[PDB]
């Protein structure tokens, strides 16, 4: 079933367009890269009605669906993928709480942020919704494939 | 709810050493809007005053003498639940109790040298601000950036 | 002499931008002493006394409505050199033209939103120190760090 | 003005060696608008077209199979100067020749490993933002803080 | 209790990635005073010494060979506290576990690549300074800004 | 000859003023190698071998006495035009005078407080390193970085 690493499991990060606004791309993606994740992908897009809809597809329905999906389609948003072993998990811990108030010093959301609707990042919830949220958000075309020469400091 | 307000003062260890820029610069970064700030050297009246919770207390001259002895950032911040905020990112009352990423996790040790005060409620904040600011030292303005804080 | 005093003022577009603690930092990490500290929302009449040398210039209006059109981080630094090396840390009047490393160089392009104001002399910084601040706002301290900093 | 462009290419050492953000930031800090990014790894023909200007010269080869040996960042940046200025924040052409303060001088120290590439001019940025980009990865969008950047 | 001490090694992962100014800045930042530091590549009597507790584990022979294969910054850090707080600013034995803000949080992914080593307990921090260093490498100082670091 | 060394010295202002960190991850992201580091109290008799050149000057004997005063930590960096890399990252001989971005630039103000010594050429590099180092603590090793840093 499983490949002798799981270190190559990806995870789906979108710096929403709050992030662009207020200047955090560089700051946050210099965490992940500080941490030893690999950044697999990287645009920055102003995503389309559809891709929004299809990336909060669990909520659609809800009432505040359609507020998710006009923010996220307001402007542009730094969409990446990340790898590395628990990539998935590891990038939750880094955001912080739903609620930025809540969430730790030290978290993205913790240092950078107050209001829920304000929230800065995404991050794939789990392992299958990372899967989806990638091939969603990507072509195969645009996934590099190389290896880290550090890899050998961040690896056992 | 977004206009909730708390009282900040960076106490002389701070001032000492180098920390009022860099901690400035946390509740900048979280979208706190800084509606007030100066450095004063507390009199004793305002020492007393803001301690006055622990009038009689053994420990209650030892905290006045120790923010009467030199300069002291005071200031106040503005936004949606700060005043709790505020406390949380300065961390624990004892700096080895605190977490890495606080305040006083990341520059403390003693708590008699924990670099910080902030109000521990919205009546005490309302009541700190006003016993160290008059009214005219409070800035009315709009953060062009809140549009991206606040939903 | 060691005592020599610099004002400095964050103008309305750091203070917008979340640069105060960034750029107080910078002074701080340098051995500079703060004297003095102040969020104040200038008048219009503090404003054209700031920028005296100027009235009757065709840039004038501008700098007194932009300076006017929120709060402002004024402030007092201490130290040998202190007035021509804050201008060296500030960079030239033209962000563009400013050196990286400067506080103009790394986070400003425009001359009409240069960030801060340094005075330009020993003489303007008396005169500006006077105009900004009363005697009583002055702090009188001594950093024990001057032991490492100055020989 | 304003809306001038350069291309700035994040070259396989700086992927390999972590700076992606870092350098990134640096631009967000200065004001300047991103307009479009994308981690692309450089085909052969595209290094080809990127070079041309070498073709034939002994150190064409060298070049190309340096780009096209591992993922790069390429982005566009928007502001007034952005090309000159780019230029500047990445300092000389020898890393070691590099000012402390520059990208180069900071991070690197051989020319064949001089980690970043700006456009050196506004026809040379138009080409190369054309050939590393088609017009819909272009974003289209409006910083608030324009009005804290630019006069 | 303000002159414990405790023991750290940044490992062979650390400084090959470049961290060994960084991780030190954070115990500066906090107040701990730097008794000794040298940078050694531990030969095998020393890492298996090291690691005696574990010795005859199966994974010690690779704690023992990961140890001796690279440049290592020991060092020994005084101060209230100064063993449980390292350890907390370390973080969790698993990075991937270990909190924002902490070392191995911040930097590291891999239990076999975690970064650092510091002493779990007061006794052994005893032991593990007086393994790694002569009594003449321990530096005796008073740090002026003890001031303000202890009350 | 990528293998050229430097000897660098961060004086016992550094080291009280917490700026030994932060300064070593400077020549870490640069690129350049550590060799060798310690953390030392010199001798009288080091610290006259060090000053040799002066002796006989009046001003010696404040060099010795300053050297002596605190903790020291020395170290050895190597790599492609590190003797003259390091100074320019120095700064100038009066820090007052050093740019922005430098180290004497960033954190320092006075000469007699000057923070750190680099060698001034590759001849007193070799006598430096000699008199400060044993063979036997200089280390041995390749970081894998190097591809990404030398062509
Ligand atoms: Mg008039
Ligand atoms: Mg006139
Ligand atoms: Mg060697």
């Amino acid at each position: 079933h499983h490949h002798h690493h799981m270190s190559n499991e990806r995870t789906f990060i979108a710096l929403k367009p709050d992030a662009v606004q207020r200047g955090l791309v560089g700051t946050i993606i210099a965490r992940f890269e500080q941490k030893g994740f690999k950044l697999v992908a990287l645009k920055l897009i102003t995503p389309s009605a559809d891709l929004a809809k299809k990336h909060y597809a669990e909520h659609d329905g809800k009432p505040f669906f359609n507020g998710l999906v006009e923010f996220l389609t307001s402007g542009p948003v730094a969409a990446m993928v990340w790898e590395g072993k628990g990539v998935v998990a590891a990038a939750r811990k880094m955001i912080g709480a739903t609620k930025p108030l809540e969430s730790a010093p030290g978290t993205i959301r913790g240092d950078f942020a107050i209001d829920v609707g304000r929230n800065i990042i995404h991050g794939s919830d789990a392992v299958e919704t990372a899967q989806r949220e990638i091939a969603l958000w990507f072509q195969d075309s645009e996934l590099n494939e190389w290896t880290p020469t550090q890899n050998k400091w961040i690896y056992e």
